[PDB]
């Protein structure tokens, strides 16, 4: 329908797509071989994720989304925008491409059996989703559902959030549970779920707890138990997490420097 950025706007031409990525909501998400993203070598070459539609509504949502990421900026803890396409019809977005795909099932596979993925890089895992969340916070902008699967995994072991703005209860906190609110506290609570979902290696919250009553029994102060071999600073980080006062709850700010000092013992 309408206008074209110099900024992002990009040929068509130069990007040959190719097969999908998986989801989902507002789109559909297909890795692409996209040619010059960097002016530097015009004649590199790459891959980079698109998100096209599957046909809506969900051309608002897109657009709306698109509009987003551009005003944030680049980051390194969040997935950073590459550029888009309005020019000849069909809406492209190309944004940086996490071959490790997602968390949640990157730690799901390399699981040693039952009784690689060492501490430190664990530490690495979470103290980049920190650093990432307080950088949305203080661009005034919010990422509600926060889990181990919305976090992606670069080539490097580099952690790029998912989806930011300015049914999975799990991860939701109290107020956002029952009075239907969000703060940036409210994420803190949803950092909280995601440290156990690592040190876990990707466990489900909760595990063999019907979602329902689950209210009620945070309405009695009972957290998950300290996951084994997780040293009690962290389950310590996370109960601050999970502490029911908002007020009480750490800031990212906290979260990063906490993560830091830890991260620094070595
Ligand atoms: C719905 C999908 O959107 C995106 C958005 C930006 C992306 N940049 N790069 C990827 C690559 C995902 C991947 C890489 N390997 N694999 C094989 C897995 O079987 C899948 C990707 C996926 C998604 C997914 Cl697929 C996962 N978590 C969150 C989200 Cl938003």
């Amino acid at each position: 329908d309408l206008p074209l950025d110099p900024l992002w706007e990009f040929p068509r031409d130069r990007l040959v797509l190719g097969k999908p990525l998986g989801e989902g909501a507002f789109g559909q998400v297909v890795r692409a071989e996209a040619f010059g993203m960097d002016p530097a070598r015009p004649d590199q070459a790459s891959t980079v994720a698109v998100k096209m539609l599957k046909d809506d509504k969900d051309l608002a949502d897109l657009v709306s989304e698109m509009e987003v990421m551009k005003l944030i900026g680049r980051h390194k803890n969040i997935i950073n925008l590459l550029g888009v396409c309005t020019q000849e019809g069909p809406l492209y977005v190309i944004m940086e491409c996490a071959a490790k795909g997602n968390l949640r099932e990157f730690l799901r596979a390399r699981r040693p059996p039952g009784p690689p993925l060492s501490f430190p890089v664990l530490v690495s895992c979470a103290y980049q989703v920190a650093r990432g969340m307080q950088y949305l916070e203080s661009r005034k902008c919010i990422h509600r559902d926060l889990a181990a699967r919305n976090v992606l995994v670069t080539e490097d072991n580099v952690m790029k959030i998912a989806d930011f703005g300015l049914l999975p209860v799990k991860w939701m906190a109290p107020e956002a549970l029952f009075d239907r609110v969000y703060t940036h506290q409210s994420d803190v609570w949803s950092f909280g779920i995601l440290l156990w979902e690592i040190f876990t290696l990707g466990g489900s919250p909760y595990p063999g707890i019907p979602v329902e009553e689950l209210f009620s029994l945070l309405r009695e102060g009972h957290r998950m138990d300290r996951p084994p071999h997780c040293p009690p600073e962290l389950y310590g980080l996370m109960r601050e997490c999970w502490h029911a006062a908002p007020s009480q709850r750490p800031t990212f700010k906290q979260l990063v420097e906490a993560l830091d000092k830890v991260l620094l013992a070595v």
